[PDB]
């Protein structure tokens, strides 16, 4: 009996799962991989079981937002997932020392969306596993992939108004790394479901040049390919203590 | 260049737009147009010209979410559009009233989301365009489909857990009719700036009652017909005017 | 027995029911009406029972603030009150669009008051009943008188301080068209208690130039002629409805 | 120069001040005292120029409600008055120990109103000036009229629903003594502008106990007249001191 | 039995208790008594029978910070306490008026801690009782000490940075007089306590001024031994009466 | 100069700090180190140097509460600490399966206190530092010392009341492991002023069961011992990168 929303079953899920936002990314790294098994696509969620060097784990797309992707996250959690690693793309809240291209593995994020308060109080902290943080910090060594490491702004708001001032500078100055969307509704939903959880990002400009063109439609091709490298190699490795 | 996310041009956002969730609803309702021209699918926002009554109006795909969701409803309302309708599905929060299959016209919203928040405070209303609410009404009594009017609550928790209670109960006691994930997103990003919203919704289920099958992965046919050539029929009269 | 603050009957409660803020306004209103019958007059709360186009329906003075207005209004709503429409003064929050002397029929309310929290969580909506907004609307075409429609915030504060910043500029940003200081209350109580609710104002100045002299201690003759026309109308068509 | 809402110059206003929510008392009250000189009544604001023991005091109506108050409180703080005392009625919290008729003077109250939080934090106490305090105390002593004392819950909600529970038995478990509704804005607004503020109350029931009848539309007869000798010898003395 | 840090028994807890942050205050205090018992020394609680004109009173330590202070007012006020009083430093926030060294007698306080906010709703007052107020400042006439009296802001935070700005200017506005950390703590669990709660505090600087060295490392010698005085002097007459 | 309240200059001050909270508790640690040298104590802040495993770092009990611990805290971020590792007791929220004399290294905590919200927004993660978090586990792996990993709750509350629900309940659902009183506010801190920081406690009882005399009077010997030594050797490991 397949999931409600992710149309997969109990048993088409694997222990570890990568989770990407873009549905279409998912068919761009499955084809990465040593082989692939396609598994269903109903709305944004499109559900691909991957093999990466002899090892098995699903990809799956959680579309964009908090409300979203705890959809998709609820789902996986509550149906055997017991490690979930999100890989995406991330906005830069340090422009002089983290650039367009740039890798960050995040160990937490400041929860600015509304789904992990309906599930927990505010003071409670959106933290990621810190062995699945280890695994993928390693594997970036192992690549000789330059990264950096610190904590994400997840905010529902990506196009800001004028009335409402944005926290995004208050954090930049708290010394959070970077901004997305998905990370702490991941974690949060992860600690209170006892799965392990963490997350690898690229960034694809910064939020606060906007207006000089500071964005990129598409990622740098050449480190795309290295956070997918790294991504993949955590999950394998991860997946090998569950096989 | 084109919208950041939706991937369509400025020139091809007509003033009357009609948003669903499900990016393959989108494909679904062209079919039943006179004809279309498909203009863009990127991430879970699918786009489609659709041609009905002699009119001209985009069928945009949302997502699941108000995060995601107000990326899309940004990027039209900054960019043109001058009315926008969301249809789609929500959960009966009146269930001795409000069934399976039964329509319901959304005049205002209960704002149990963030993104909103981060918009405008939270005493600000969620309330859609009189106009737009009449003129949906207008359409459901010329092809005599009956349906209710009332209030829904746009909760960005699908899933909820035992340990924060969950406000629908309060809500249905308030009078609030259905409850969904998108609505008073719509409706507040439409009051700031200048676009008139409105919304129709169907019943697929009562959340009270999910944990007793009372849950249709499949919405009922006719009902979804009606609720659909309403919704077009709303969207040809509000953009004659336009025109 | 009597209402316990509005000292009248629950059967001298007619289902439709006009309330303003000032007592002595009561009095200026019963005049034009056909005839009228006093029913009774307790602190700021004064009772008369109106005959237009031989229509019965109650005029009630309601207090200035929201705390004051509520107890007026619940008094009602839980005695036989099916419309309550309240017509009064309210400040612009447009100067360059809205100026003293205008009309401004409203939907819906930014609570920014405490009793409403204290009935239903926050993100609940302040909107008023659509037909009740429609039916004053239409009276007001009929007599040929424009009128503007949109937001009113409903604030607790009339005299702003210097230490916490007033709300008014945010909302003006936000679209909001006017400001008093009960329309919000009636909404939420009548949505609460199944009574519809709707509201019509008239500009006494803007609380933006009160430093500059924009203020009426006197309202415009004509004008406020016109929307007690408009109420009067409205009632009556209202009351025939439910007779 | 009248004052907008008060309709009386800043010339007529004393350094003392009685406030009262009934416009009506403010007539019962002024035939008490040696002699009177009516001034103005706008609205729900009656003032009245007191004469007692050689003393001149005005006794102003305020309404019922915060948000209504506060207009007739910041219109006396900014246009001379040096010292505010409210004279009115409340209900027990403290059923087994507080009953109807007895006189209680409050030192602090319990802020569940909203225009003291837009003037200024949450975490600013409600508390009224020792001084008045101390006098109010000692004349009731050498009038020999016994009294209690305590903190008073200034509440915006009178008739509550039943979503929202109410925080009054949460309150009288913090040893609340009273609850009423205009105490809480008097003392902030008070302390914000430097005016000395008091307040002096009469039971007329319990709120828990308003379903058993527990509440006298008519206040006790002789404890009315103590508690207004009370507040007139108060008002006398302090009176003196600013002479 | 000894209570859990105090480590004293409920047998040794006197009717009336001062206390002071520093332990080391203790030793000094205790010397200018008549005579006096050691009890205990743990952690930072250091407790001392006092015995000063003929009467009897503990003198305790309670750290710095509410959260540690409220470990010691909980035992004493569960264990017998029926008066306590607090006697400190604290910074002037009205420096054109209260300078280093002035001593300040508090009535209220501004709640910006958490654990009276984990105790009962941040409406509720922090006040101190009366009885102890006035005791404070007879015996500071009597002592013929000028003394200031006020609300003090008692913040959990000494050390400010530039993300979220610090509201002491906002109380300051307010005419709050002085700022410390451990009175409004104090107050709040008296009054649920149904301990009677004062505050006697001395002036060591101006945080708005620390920038330019405005802070003693040492309390002004003779204005120090005032405050003792007066401090001393309460604690016995308020003893006498439990005697 | 000194720091204001450690009373140590910024030249003392090593680049590895660990911090408890009993003074006392600092001169047990000294003297198990090879040498030492005791540098101040003031008020609840006592400082020591220690010499261990070639490595030197400082010693410095913080009091109890987080508003308390932050001056400590502070003092030595601002003033040259690059790492502090606070070990303290804290109580067990999940007793079947943590239990009295049980170890648990905290990567995270719940900010239930008031400091950490004055200095950065609620929705800002509490989390410690991988490096600390790994070095600690990696030290009692080498002592083969079995301890728990997981999420404290920092809660300024340690003794409860009947009128505002304790949070610890929903905390050991949503899995969070200990609860104590001062990790969260140094996590905060350190997080903003770029210091490295970790927290390894010992539980000495359970707030589920205090009543049924669930409480550790004295901390189980050999456990504390052990938690000491993989502290102490922790600080050493961490010392060396600096050296
Ligand atoms: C508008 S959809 C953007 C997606 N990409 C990520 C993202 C990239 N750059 C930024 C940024 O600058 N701000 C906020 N989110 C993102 C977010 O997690 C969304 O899933
Ligand atoms: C999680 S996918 C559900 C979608 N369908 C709508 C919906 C239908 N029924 C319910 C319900 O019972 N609760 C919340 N949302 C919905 C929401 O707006 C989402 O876009
Ligand atoms: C406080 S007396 C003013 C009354 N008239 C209305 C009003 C008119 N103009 C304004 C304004 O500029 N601000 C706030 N309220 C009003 C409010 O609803 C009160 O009942
Ligand atoms: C509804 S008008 C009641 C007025 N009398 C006072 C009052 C008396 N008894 C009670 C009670 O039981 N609850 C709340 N207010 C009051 C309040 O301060 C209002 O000005
Ligand atoms: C941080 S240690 C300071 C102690 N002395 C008092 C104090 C003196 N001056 C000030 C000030 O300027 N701000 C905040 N607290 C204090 C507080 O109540 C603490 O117990
Ligand atoms: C109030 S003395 C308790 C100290 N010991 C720790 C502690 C041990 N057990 C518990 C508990 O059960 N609840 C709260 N704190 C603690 C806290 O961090 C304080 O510094």
């Amino acid at each position: 009996n397949l999931l409600r929303h992710l149309k997969i079953s109990k048993e088409q899920i694997t222990p570890v799962v990568l989770v990407v936002g873009d549905p279409g990314r998912v068919d761009k790294i499955k084809v990465v991989c040593d082989s692939y098994v396609d598994l269903a696509y109903n709305r944004e969620y499109k559900s691909v079981e991957c093999h990466y060097k002899g090892q098995k784990f699903l990809c799956v797309s959680h579309g964009v937002g908090s409300a979203g992707c705890a959809v998709c996250f609820e789902e996986l959690c509550q149906n055997g997932a017991k490690v979930i690693i999100r890989a995406g793309s991330c906005g830069s809240l340090q422009p002089d020392l983290i650039k367009r291209g740039d890798i960050c593995i995040c160990n937490a994020a400041v929860r600015e969306d509304r789904v992990s308060h309906l599930l927990i109080h505010g003071d409670f902290p959106a933290v990621g596993d810190f062995d699945v943080y280890d695994t993928l910090n390693k594997c970036a060594q192992e690549l000789n992939v330059p990264v950096f490491n610190g904590i994400s702004v997840s905010s529902d708001m990506y196009y800001p108004n004028k009335i409402i001032p944005s926290r995004l500078e208050d954090y930049s100055k708290a010394n959070a790394a970077v901004v997305e969307m998905e990370l702490a509704t991941l974690m949060v939903i992860g600690t209170l479901r006892k799965v392990k959880t963490g997350g690898i990002l690229i960034v694809d400009g910064c939020p606060f040049k906007w207006d000089e063109g500071d964005f990129d439609n598409n990622l740098v091709p050449h480190q795309l390919e290295n956070m997918i490298k790294i991504a993949l190699g955590a999950c394998a490795k991860l997946a090998t203590k569950y096989a």
